[PDB]
């Protein structure tokens, strides 16, 4: 299937990573490494639409679920990105119910939305059944409106954006601050109460256990670019010390 | 300068890595990680000429020396790759003196070669002074012809290709075999006797010290794709174990 | 000229097709096949702006009129797409008069609009004279607002979108339903009353005659991708039966 | 598997088509249409290496076997094209045994060749087992040298090139001439005697039965570009006649 | 630094040009020619995001300051364009204070805005310190709202758009008209009163002196495409006359 | 027609320029400037095959004759470049008769060559009739073999390469030296004696008259990149002096 919704329906825990190096070989390396899904990032990333389409094919061929984080311009991106075969979309900076309802309208065929049309009904039904509609909650407005957001029919999942939330709170990068963690904990509790999925971005491995015990199944473990830099820089420094004795 | 030849002339040890993911962000990540040079691979890699040109610019902007491994088709590649600004070229499967002399002809302006023309003389002189002409020695023929290869004026450096050498010897991937290591040791001794540079591909960090003690200054520490897969796969497995307690 | 407006002014019937495979060879194949115009689709299609520019050049070189269906983001797309040389634009999901007036503002130079400036006046005049401004009418809102839409000075043509209209009516793909056909017939009558052009998407060849008799001159006969799949799949099935006797 | 060699080993007949429109959507349309394999053409076609890599991924994701026809420059193309994941290669204008032996050297790992190295041995073995090495026989020299060509260990299949053969015979496009057909029949008989596969390019559906009865299993049914032009041009002409009554 | 803000802080006059041919060699030619900055145009230009990223790298490698004119869709473009390394952004058709404040929000990290997060604080601070936020004033609305626009904290510079202003005034291309010049003079006086920078687009060389005497330091001298056409066309005409005696 | 051969058959003088900035807007600017032909350079230039195809379409759409200078790898390039629609090819560093005969074989259909096949005969005939086969003479070997080169049936034109010839003579860039000019004069006389066309690269406008008087009709007036740099650098220096009074 390559359906995230299907994986979650079995009781599985699933692990992903952000892709911010828009190269199909990176998608294949991530798949080879054992990830269940990859979030191809298009918000910040310099990435051509035809490149994005290539990355989704790479994901499909490599048997990893392609999830896409789109830009703010959902009236342009969502139709294109779903027609390319993204199995899920993440919309950044979701702040209110009206935006979530619009995302659903754009993402789902009748009767669940009005996704543009471009057996037919069976294919539409299957699309609606398996697509993941995911909202980033990463500013104070979104945390405050979480109860109204979480109850929108068709919204499947919320992902915590602690970094941008910290800046929204006037404490950028203080993601360990009780303010940030209490807001994230609140987001989870409300999401969970409305029978929706929460996606954690655990800082450290131990945080996975802490979340898992409360019933979280979905985990994004950082981003490729960050992990690669940290590994290559550490590895090289160690090499240069060992070489000089 | 961004000249490998200049770095070596000071007594420096220099560290590089193969790039086989043809994305400018990878070049920038490699530079950020602390590498002195990057060998952008075009032999095996699916990589457009315009992409290669972009990667060399990324290297320049990120202050890392761009070295390029070209394909077998040197009469096409060398002129293009030098005009793009590669500071060094690696030619694969160098087997005889005649090939080395042809590489030099293609890589160097008069009076050192006949590099196509496309103050003028001063620029030509500076190009010749700083370019690194590098031959891969990776088959039995090349090891056997090493004395004739190493004495070609204009050949700056030899790089060991233990993997392909092992297959040439009918023992593919037995790179730890005494046959392979003795041939590589021979290559070094002959290269060094003719006052040329040797570039090691050490298997492990300890091998850097062993080579450095014999006067080797240049080291390629694997390739990005391999390191990334090994790190991401190890990291994820550890994460999944820690999450489940 | 390669002007659709010019062709229509002679009494010609003109035939087009949607292009949803963004390759210049497809544009050339469509031109070779005898089409008068091609609607290069960018709404749903994964297509780079530089690719689109290439397709328009292919059209020009192949002597086929390039019409472009843009995305919803007209404040971005229209200026780019006209400067690339599109001879007409189709805007999707036109729902009100205010949108049509904005399209005209963006598409036409003074005195007919405020198309960005980037003999000069003569070139502007010629652009305004020959550009086709085309609105898709494909949701109930647009059909209801058709009288207000059709009378906007500078709107040249309306195209029926029966598929998306059917979903808007809560009967997706029931394009043969009397609801859908009566609305499309209404759209035509109102458009025609205001002296504007109607563009039909006939389901079958016989529908061309039916429309032509009422004075329709413009016909889009499906899309390349759909026709190709249907032909290749039918052709192959026939081949496999004939081969096995 | 997506292995042509595997399909042939079961007694299957397999059907392919040339792709000369280098767009991943065309690969997907060909797969949807029911073809078992696609021959992505790079000999004549303007196609970037990164595009080719994308087309092979499209094929994999769409569950169609990707075969690639390379250029004459096998010392460049073969290593790249195999590393991209082509399941078979077609080399044009094969004229002698020496060329076939070189193709095998480039295409197969030790002990069957010397394909560059870039469990390890198991992966090499699997590659060798499943790769199809295919020679185009399309000039008089190649037909004359067919016995020496066909007996090269590692050559899997020969494909008839009647068009270019006709020009080689000084009768370009006279592919129905007894000269051309007798030479093609000879090629088959010799290939078949040496236990190798023959690939037919039948002119018409009836030719499939004629070949199949002699034990031919592999059929290339034209090329996408040609079929599309012929269908679109015929379809449009019929539409325009029906519209005018 | 490659900081325009830094250059202006020394008392320097700085010279730029619009780039509307999106090729990295053009960026390099502009740098070689002696320009201090280049305004890479994306408003009108057909230019892929990955191409734009390449042009910015070309600028960095060639030691020319990259400034980017974005499209109207600032909620998409600004984050991408800053993360690519643009040292300044120009937003077209700035008409009110609310838009300027939004540009600042998008362009600057806390505490000066809410630029998305993607030592950390030091890097943010350095970004804010060196970025140039630039508004195009090119319609009557913007001239009328200039006092409210100019006093927005975080707006660094205004650039005159005489061409589009002339069309806004109903006199397209009458850029020499007293209406246009008096409005531009007003824009400068108000901008200058609020301690902000003005960027002139002088028609002729003599206009540079006239502006410089009033304290203007920043000058855009046309666009590459226009200059190239005018030079090549003049040069060729002269050549053809000289050849025929 | 867009046939250089046709233009020359009327008694016209024709003017071209090298394109070494591989952007379709540059092709269009060159066409707008009044050039009869453009030599799209692929020898030195970083240029994707799909880009080259785009540039040829740009040329066709802009009504300028596209001529292509290929790389040394004629067995790869010529078939691709002709199928893309180049109206002429320039092969660099032509040194002997055997190479010219091979170029002709690759460039012309039966009976004039064996150009790969990919009314039919009429199209082949028209191709042969209008294609220009052009050899660069730019090394001492080629000048020495000029009589044998010039008499090859199917070779249409020779172009002088004074720059590379000077380096071949051990006097790189001494293109004004009597050695270089006497060799170029010899090339012309021999070419002209065999009824073939000569293409001059005049240093200065006055050289056009000198060549024209001897019956030369074809002139390449430099390259875009060089002219642009020289104009932009001169123009900017003048601007900066005028601004400072
Ligand atoms: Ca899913
Ligand atoms: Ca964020
Ligand atoms: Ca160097
Ligand atoms: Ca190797
Ligand atoms: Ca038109
Ligand atoms: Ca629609
Ligand atoms: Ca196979
Ligand atoms: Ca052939
Ligand atoms: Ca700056
Ligand atoms: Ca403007
Ligand atoms: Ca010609
Ligand atoms: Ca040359």
């Amino acid at each position: 299937q390559l359906s995230l919704k299907h994986r979650l329906n079995n009781g599985d825990s699933v692990y992903g990573i952000f892709n911010s190096i828009p190269d199909p070989l990176m998608i294949e390396v991530i798949a080879a490494s054992g990830y269940d899904f990859v979030v191809i990032d298009t918000e910040h990333v310099a990435i051509n639409d035809e490149t994005l389409a290539h990355l989704i094919r790479a994901a499909e061929a490599a048997h990893i679920i392609p999830i896409v984080r789109v830009t703010a311009v959902i009236d342009r991106d969502i139709i294109k990105v779903l027609d390319m075969g993204a199995r899920g979309i993440i919309v950044p900076h979701v702040k209110d119910r009206e935006t979530v309802e619009h995302i659903v309208k754009l993402s789902r065929y009748y009767p669940q939305g009005l996704r543009s049309l471009n057996p037919l009904l069976d294919a539409m039904e299957m699309a609606n059944e398996h697509i993941m509609v995911i909202a980033m909650i990463e500013d104070v407005e979104g945390v405050m409106a979480i109860d109204d957001i979480a109850q929108v029919e068709g919204l499947d999942m919320i992902v915590e954006g602690a970094a941008d939330l910290s800046q929204s709170l006037g404490i950028p990068w203080q993601t360990r601050d009780d303010q940030v963690t209490s807001h994230v904990q609140h987001i989870f509790e409300v999401v969970n109460a409305h029978g929706k999925h929460f996606c954690a971005l655990p800082r450290e491995d131990e945080d996975i256990a802490k979340w898992q015990a409360q019933g979280v199944q979905t985990f994004i473990l950082g981003d490729d670019r960050g992990k690669i830099y940290r590994h290559l820089s550490a590895s090289l420094a160690t090499s240069k010390q060992k070489g000089d004795e």
